[PDB]
């Protein structure tokens, strides 16, 4: 959404993925050990990346409207389906006017990837209905992702099985309430998984512990992961921790909003918050809680007591840590060299162009991927679909059964210590750390989403490192991230 | 039974809702962040509440049998369906003559306040078939389960992703059986979980451990989370503890006499045990395993050695526990006021009307509602369905594997201890009590249904009892539960 | 084949099955609780019995193949299916020229027993497809298992509930991989399990971690189980453990080679690898990894450079163990007398005719049987179902919160005892062993697949010991593993 560097979005993708698979064409051809060598397997290999590039399936619908005047509009919408190398495909639905057929192709093609990344079993879909729900009324809203899904489920484009979908720009909770609603009550009646047909959905329909926050907590932890790498802060030239540091977020939405709120707590200081009309500013540091606050009782940030209003791109505040949460294509060849920033947080899906790569390439600026750090979203999406398929809030069944193996396992150690020490030592007990208190009853749902992402995040992060350095691809970790997941995805269809 | 307090029963546990409904009308209001606020909000709250009460689906059937004898007889049989705001329906299928839609609707509802109570994920259902079974052969008691299977499989009111029956009076393993078998021989032959279509089966046909003994053992967990509570035991007037108690029970079927069992287990005398032609009595004591040796001997528990046939309302037998276990609607206005026991546990089904409710709190006589009391039978149920469900015994997976390791950590306890205690120390073996024994190879199924049983009748009867005080209902412990279960639902549907 | 004892397969399965039968008759007998007493009571045990015995069902297909060159082929194949007592039914899929109904419809048989002795939820079922494999293309031999799968699709004879093939004889990795893509291209395009409808898969297309390896790997515990007991080493004359010990292998594929893999890494030599064109021979030992790589490198064993051909039959070579891991009835009346072999572990289905069985009885030779022995395949196959079906990789969520849980558990034993030891302990660290370092995350998958196969075979060894000894059968291990069974699908039946 530019001028002259605003590349076809796909195609923009299939960039990013021809590049780290030529990176890997060749441990892949090694690897297939065929009888057939020579290369009539350089070409199976070629002809396999060329399978997995284009989308399986799109369907593209025009469904009608009543809208709340009565009149009739013909509703557009899209969701494409990249690959099935795993089902169910897995990605979520974007209300916006930018939804095309490409865009909607693109974040697919990003969400198989991005699923890979994270070892998310789950083929890549996305959907997009081109309105601006600005414009809508909730029961139009309501009236709309009904119907899209209708289409959807009739043609097999949502499904438990067959393909489950998750929140998006101006998308959220309560579409995801909709969806679920409308599947679960026609196609699927008798499907015991029907309302895992869709990630994303409100705690009380079926939704899970921190799906709204989990794709800002995940982008907290990628940047976690590499703001204390001394091997990357060292190469960028800054010191590591959050505690020295200071960000600015492109948009305050899910990603946004929740990206600022978890660096701040651990030690860092947001300067600048912007959106789709403005951008604030204040050095001394925002809070989170009171920019929210301010934000939803005013419908926008601007004018915000404790800061400015920042003249100029947000994109290029001074800061240490940049964080694009708004759309697509933001970071561009025009204004990539004038950034300040050392690090660049792609919250948002492929925020910065392939020549904005280059720039922050050159220029020693650091681009953590989407491909990578906005897989918070899936995994807790995953997760929220294994609730479902498991039909029980984790920790249920088993919380009085380990609180009580662990005092007996603890009693086991007092026991044994006072049997030998008879009266030497006399009454030794042994009692949980406070900390052992807290996970004493084995991890609840909660537990689970925090360190599942954690965990996630800091090994999704490692095999970016030990792939980065394997390929010596300094600070492109992007084409890093393209490298596991074109690894991962060959593998299925190979075997 | 009683013919001046035989309240609609559909219309009775509507009022129960209603109750609770009113006392969290100003919390569910204040709760819900509707931004038209004001009393847009308390219509929606009654609104929602509305949809609650009533039933969605009501199946009545007429379908003939060919009796033994050679002739046709016709038989009526329902299910009701009360909620799907969990996926699939739960409840029993009763035997009785007093089966109506009506009894068959309060039974449903009750069954979906129930699991909001119990945390069980479940819409409340409910069915019955109008044949006192006494009257009919082995053989047409079978041919009547199969086809009133065949008619709720057709219409759509069983089946594991829809509606899971189980058993209630006059139905048990036997009858589910032939349920599982019919549904999973025909319209489930395909389905992966035909055998989770039904609950209360035998072990050897998909049942799980102790479900005919579950819900027994939850009425246990029921009273004795309050009868070792100090705050009601002051209140009520007796000793914490089971030690010193007598009880007496109404009933001597699956949930009769496994009641008797558990509390004559942990110290509490059963004086007396009725049936439907008469009781008996021994304020020495009743021991169930001969009761029952001579029950199963004599189809009768009247003529028992050990016990005078005690005249009268058993039901007003002097008593600590007064429990319940038969049909509903038999501690009524009538005879509340001399009912002797203390505490009322609510085994049966909506058991006491409001009118006795309303006698007893004045009476201070303490009733754990039904609501809670006998969850034990749909959680033991909603383990058995989630054994279907992932199709595999408990630990069998983790037996040996948890096994080894918490015997390698408590040799790292062991090998640490040694590594500083040289030799003053000597060698010191870090061993097992012998109860960590019993539970060093991680949960059995069995102790999941112990366990899990165990923590969820206590952590609900903790919410029931903070509610409560919270609202100062003091021992009208039946409101605090469908405030509870009211709350837990309407989440669910504004949310 | 052998001119003189060559009993119908199916027969001769029967008659071990009648066998075991007439040993626990009367043990069925007395448990049966029924009424009716008497010898209507062993009828009915011998009615359900006579039930057991016949395959439920056999499906025999004819479908055309046009070959590689163009022509027309018409391709018989048959799969059975024998008892439905668990759904789904289980069982190989085998190419030979062999297979006939009556073969087929035994080694059904011999599934359902086999699952019944590892406590594999699975009724059994067995397909073959006349063809010999080494004389059709890959190609052709992909036309042919996909129709045959579709032609086991179309009439309910696959499906992830109700019946889930795997491999067998010239069946493997490719062909599972094969038969779950038609199967989930097609019917079960929108099952969520769709992947769940074959076993063997490759693991990245939903396999499991040694499942190749799973079949022998049970066939060394199975061994282990038995050569480790004193009782049964004593009767035999030989020393315990695999220490002194030595093995030939009839058969060198899935079965075979793991074997002689995991023997070989616990200890014992072996001296004899055969196939179909001849055996080889070496009594200072034939390692598996280079007999792998020959066999490999040039499709025949004959000709090893560490090993001599050996000409006479590898089931008469001199050794402590006989593992034949082909084609059934090879070890017939007419060579049994000649077998040299102490222990016989039937990795292959049904090797030993029941003429053999007789005279290695009196020989004093215990003949491990394949009922239990080759039951590491059904065990890991159920592994993997499970996963598919449970849609996560075995840990992944809880790793990273048991790694912590851990640590805080040691933590709590280090504060405590430094609590009380103020500063006569001092600082007393507890830290991991080795050993539970390894274990500090939770079971991997592999450690499921490793230490669930290990728990099985043992567990399912100490069984069939336990029967033996109170029916005092001896070395007749094949009884006791039959009446096992027999108790087992029994007590299935139940109305
Ligand atoms: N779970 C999720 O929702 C996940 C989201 N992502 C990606 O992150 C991005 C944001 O998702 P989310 O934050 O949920 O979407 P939301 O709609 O919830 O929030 C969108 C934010 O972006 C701002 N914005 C949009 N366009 C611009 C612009 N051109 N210039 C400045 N600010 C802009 C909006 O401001 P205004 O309100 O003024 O338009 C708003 O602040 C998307 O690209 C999405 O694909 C990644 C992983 C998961
Ligand atoms: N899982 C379950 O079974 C659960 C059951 N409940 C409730 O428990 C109650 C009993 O269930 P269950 O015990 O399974 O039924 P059963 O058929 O198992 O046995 C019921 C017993 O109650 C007796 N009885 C019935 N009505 C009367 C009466 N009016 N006066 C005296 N005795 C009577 C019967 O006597 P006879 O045999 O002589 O008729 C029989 O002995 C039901 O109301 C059920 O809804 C609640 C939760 C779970
Ligand atoms: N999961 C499994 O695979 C399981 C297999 N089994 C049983 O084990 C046996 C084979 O399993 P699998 O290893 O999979 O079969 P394979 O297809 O892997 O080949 C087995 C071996 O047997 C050899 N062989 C075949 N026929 C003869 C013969 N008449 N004389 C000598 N050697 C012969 C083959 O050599 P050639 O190539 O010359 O035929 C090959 O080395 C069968 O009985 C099967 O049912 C038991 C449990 C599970
Ligand atoms: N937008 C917003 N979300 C919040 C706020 N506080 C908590 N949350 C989110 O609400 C969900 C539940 O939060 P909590 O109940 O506080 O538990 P939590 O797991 O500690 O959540 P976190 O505070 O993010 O670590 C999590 O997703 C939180 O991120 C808030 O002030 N604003
Ligand atoms: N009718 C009857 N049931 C019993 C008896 N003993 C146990 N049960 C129930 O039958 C099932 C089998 O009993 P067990 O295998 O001993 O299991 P358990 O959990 O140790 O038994 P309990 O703790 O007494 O419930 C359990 O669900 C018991 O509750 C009995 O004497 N009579
Ligand atoms: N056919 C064959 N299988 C092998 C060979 N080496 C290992 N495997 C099997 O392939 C699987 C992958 O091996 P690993 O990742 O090393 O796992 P593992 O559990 O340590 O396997 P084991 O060596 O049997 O203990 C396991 O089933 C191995 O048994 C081999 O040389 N040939
Ligand atoms: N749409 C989000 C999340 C998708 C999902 O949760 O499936 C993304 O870009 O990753
Ligand atoms: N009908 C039983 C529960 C039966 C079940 O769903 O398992 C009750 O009223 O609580
Ligand atoms: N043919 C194999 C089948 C194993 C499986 O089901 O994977 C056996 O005899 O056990
Ligand atoms: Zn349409
Ligand atoms: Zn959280
Ligand atoms: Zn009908
Ligand atoms: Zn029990
Ligand atoms: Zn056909
Ligand atoms: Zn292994």
């Amino acid at each position: 959404a530019d001028r002259e560097d605003d590349p076809n979005f796909f195609k923009m993708v299939e960039g990013f993925f021809d590049r780290g698979a030529s990176i890997v064409e060749d441990k892949l051809v090694e690897d297939l050990k065929t009888r057939e060598t020579e290369e009539q397997k350089r070409n199976r290999v070629r002809g396999i990346l060329r399978i997995i590039k284009p989308c399986n399936h799109v369907l593209s619908l025009s469904f009608p409207i009543r809208r709340d005047d009565g009149s009739w509009e013909v509703i557009e919408g899209y969701r494409a389906q990249h690959s099935q190398h795993r089902t169910p495909c897995k990605g979520g639905i974007r209300y916006s006017t930018d939804v095309s057929v490409d865009e909607v192709k693109a974040l697919a093609s990003l969400m198989t990837y991005k699923c890979a990344v994270v070892d998310v079993p789950f083929g890549g879909a996305k959907a997009g209905v081109k309105i601006n729900p600005k414009n809508y009324t909730d029961n139009e809203l309501e009236k709309i992702t009904r119907r899209f899904t209708m289409e959807l489920a009739k043609k097999g484009f949502i499904g438990p099985g067959v393909d489950v979908p998750a929140p998006d720009m101006s998308t959220g909770e309560r579409e995801m309430s909709w969806i679920a609603d409308t599947y679960a009550s026609t196609i699927g009646h008798y499907d015991i998984n029907a309302h895992a047909c869709v990630t994303g959905k409100p705690i009380s329909q079926g939704g899970i512990h921190g799906r709204i926050s989990a794709t800002g907590r995940g982008v907290f932890h990628g940047i976690e992961n590499f703001i204390n790498e001394a091997s990357y802060m060292s190469i960028l030239g800054m010191t590591p921790g959050f505690g020295d540091k200071t960000f600015a977020v492109q948009g305050f939405g899910n990603v946004g909003l929740h990206s600022m709120r978890y660096l701040h707590r651990f030690g860092a200081k947001c300067v600048a918050v912007g959106e789709s009309d403005g951008s604030i500013w204040n050095p001394d540091g925002i809070d989170p809680k009171e920019l929210e606050d301010f934000k939803l009782q005013h419908g926008t940030i601007l004018g915000f007591p404790k800061a400015k209003i920042y003249e100029g791109s947000i994109l290029e505040v001074d800061c240490d840590i940049l964080i694009p949460a708004a759309s697509e294509k933001q970071l561009t060849k025009s204004n990539a060299p004038r950034v300040k920033a050392k690090i660049i947080a792609e919250g948002a899906n492929g925020p910065t162009t392939p020549e904005a790569d280059k720039i922050f390439l050159e220029r020693n600026i650091m681009v953590i991927p989407d491909l990578y750090l906005n897989a918070g979203g899936v995994t807790v999406s995953y997760f929220e679909w294994l609730k479902n398929l498991n039909h029980v809030s984790y920790g249920r069944l088993t919380f009085k059964y380990e609180r009580d193996s662990n005092y007996h396992l603890l009693m086991s150690v007092q026991e044994s210590l006072e049997r030998k020490f008879g009266k030497h030592g006399g009454t030794i007990p042994i009692v949980p750390t406070a900390e052992f208190q807290d996970r004493i009853s084995g991890a609840s749902e909660k537990d689970i989403v925090h360190s599942g992402l954690a965990y996630t995040m800091e090994r999704s992060a490692r095999q970016i490192m030990r792939t980065a350095m394997k390929y010596n691809l300094g600070l492109d970790l992007r084409t890093a991230a393209y490298v596991n997941a074109i690894e991962k995805v060959f593998r299925v269809y190979n075997e």
